[PDB]
């Protein structure tokens, strides 16, 4: 949360494509949703496109349901680190500030 350099919170997705925006592979950030609150969007750089993936809340957290659920982001967040597959691709860099 908070204090982590990859959440920008409440950003528009549109502000998020452009950070996200010199692309770069793995290059991610997290942000709150607005059609659905207190759910968020992870944002993904991979091939120049920007793909999101929405978190859901299921007792927990998670992307595939009911595959992987998670306690905190911040740990989704790790998980994707060093294990990509279901994604498109490894979260490496945080966008920040």
């Amino acid at each position: 949360l908070s204090l982590m350099p990859w959440f920008h919170g409440k950003i528009s997705g549109q502000e998020a494509v452009q950070q996200l925006q010199p692309p770069e592979d793995g290059l991610f950030l997290v942000r709150e949703s607005a059609r659905h609150p207190g759910d968020y969007v992870l944002c993904v750089s991979f091939g120049r496109d920007v793909i999101h993936y929405r978190v859901l809340h299921r007792d927990g957290h998670l992307t595939i349901d009911e595959a992987v659920f998670f306690c905190n982001l911040m740990d989704m967040v790790e998980h994707y680190s060093k294990d990509k597959g279901a994604i498109c691709t490894k979260l490496v860099r945080p966008k920040r500030k």
